[PDB]
């Protein structure tokens, strides 16, 4: 039973971490636009199907493989996907593509209780990522744990809105007020980084990646053990809920500020704890091709009061001592340039607990 | 200019490939002993001083001339040392000797920039070797080559401990651990093969056949262009270090999971991909008089994205392709049995790159 993680919090014991070698920008195609923040667009341009900087991934592999000895050091059994290189193009019916990376295992894989369930994923560049995680996959299902894949979808052309006004406009806060993306309703979709556990009730967003079509198969999937609720926030570009609404024990929140919930009185009726952390402290110089700087409260828990927190953002590990929880401070600087944290850059496989409800 | 090069994956242009033509068992002495699994200890007792069998020499012949065929095709210059018989008997005023071969060009050549340097050796058998390379080197010279010759030893009783426990006790594991082996610090003596070369940083071992007084000797000559580390490996046995830590590019190096370094850490820090390979798949019954069944791991890179690897050994094959590397398979089975695999069977002369700094 190597497989058993009901939250986000309870003592952890097995976490799988990504890897930075062979990443490749992908090919800008709308989705791909329509995450990528004005500022890199010639990078994604004149980049794309290149690898991303070698001297940059070279600091990646050595600040994550820090991240790794410092888990080994808490305990943690860690397991790494196998090296794959990227770049290579593969061709179905529908497209043609080539691939990203395996540095995300939170985008790809989530565990419910004893079962692994691998994402289908929305981005063309990510249809084969799941290639990576097969020998861990394969290994755990030997030894006796649940293995399922969501529908891969064909990610034909109808899936993506060819026209969404991705080109700033931010009016798709008015599309996104309408549940309006840049990927249709044509076929399930859903990357695992917009699920986010605790116990009994999981909570998703729709997102660019994830769609009501892609969470209604994990609701009905997974009922009736387990409730799937649908929560948004004022997010004129999501893509995955943990550097936006970020579970770290039972009944505790942490809640961007730039991003508050619609749904906030359903958890203040429940008796939970929202905490809005302070702002990043990370150089506006720094790039930071996939995401915001919100990866500093993308913290991973490895027990309710132990936190592994990023070494630069002070105000954020000052809020966590006050608090009265452990810090554990690791450097991942040029990991975050990726696209996450400690949160995206791992999967919790294992956490002692049992399952249980914080809704009441 | 015919000699340039500084690391082991820059496109190959010119390399030496060795001979098997009339390799003769070496006596058994003491440092023969400390090289021979058990195993083989009734051959070298019966057969020192004679040819190795005619029989298996000839199919080990016919496999480097395909290999050689196939280096040609792959656009590759191949030069060849001279033939030579190996069972005469010399005599220097220190001792008494039968030859061994001029298979391995790896063991005794290694090109650093435009300098190729000859080892001094450690084994009396092979104290002569350097005969049968002259012609090419003097070529190369005459080219504009530099030309090094590393101090030749006495190779007196002095500088063997002839109370090795050789007989099997493994506590070797421990004079190893005290950097203590069959060769003592009378003088300077090595193998190249015992050094890897990564631009301005090359590793090396100290082994049965290589001393400290030898890696200095190295360290001092080629300073301050280059810097020579030391490294060891979990390995009661060590003679040459390219079935242990293969460098296979910038930063990616293939580390034998049976003896694995003790300074790993140092090139985790520096950004460096660890890739351990799949166990071989050579029949214990095949007989391989010299060295391990991991001359799998002993491959030639032509360049950065080809790899000449053993046609037998499957499982590393996919390995590399999984990685991007396109795989040029060459069946050596014969040939292993003489003690190595396409690097120690080969020396790159040139290859087309610059000097670089690869560990920052």
């Amino acid at each position: 039973c190597p497989v058993s993680s009901y939250n986000e919090w309870d003592p952890l014991e097995e976490v799988i971490v990504g890897r930075a070698e062979n990443a490749c920008v992908p090919p800008f195609t709308i989705e791909v636009k329509a995450n990528t923040y004005e500022k890199y667009w010639p990078f994604y341009q004149k980049q794309g199907g290149h690898y991303f900087p070698k001297d940059h991934l070279k600091k990646a592999v050595a600040e994550i493989e820090e991240m790794c000895n410092i888990l080994k050091t808490e305990g943690v059994t860690v397991r790494r996907p196998d090296p794959i290189d990227w770049s290579l193009k593969y061709k179905t019916p529908d497209f043609e593509s080539t691939g990203l990376y395996s540095a995300m295992p939170r985008d790809i894989l989530i565990v419910v209780g004893n079962e692994i369930i691998e994402a289908p994923m929305a981005w063309r560049s990510r249809f084969f990522e799941y290639r990576a995680y097969r020998s861990i996959i394969k290994d755990y299902f030997h030894r006796g744990a649940k293995w399922t894949t969501a529908p891969k979808p064909t990610m034909a052309d109808e899936l993506y809105n060819q026209d969404y006004p991705i080109h700033s406009v931010e009016d798709r806060h008015k599309l996104a007020a309408q549940g309006k993306f840049v990927t249709t309703e044509f076929e399930p979709c859903f990357d695992a980084a917009d699920f986010i556990r605790a116990g009994r009730d999981i909570f998703a967003q729709r997102s660019q990646v994830t769609n009501y079509l892609g969470i209604e198969w994990m609701r009905r999937h997974l009922a009736p053990d387990y409730r799937v609720h649908i929560i948004s926030f004022k997010d004129p570009n999501p893509m995955h809920i943990d550097a936006t609404f970020n579970i770290i024990g039972p009944g505790i929140v942490l809640s961007n500020p730039d991003r508050p919930c619609h749904q906030i009185d359903l958890f203040k009726k429940a008796g939970w704890t929202i905490i809005t952390p302070p702002t990043p402290i990370i150089p506006d110089d720094h790039p930071l091709w996939m995401s915001s700087k919100w990866l500093s409260m993308n913290v991973l828990m490895l027990d309710e009061k132990r936190v592994m927190v990023d070494a630069n953002e002070v105000p954020i590990q000052k809020m966590f001592e006050k608090l009265g929880i452990t810090t554990i401070k690791v450097n991942i600087r040029n990991a975050n340039s990726l696209g996450g944290g400690f949160h995206c850059w791992t999967c919790d496989v294992r956490r002692r607990g049992t399952l249980q409800s914080y809704l009441d």
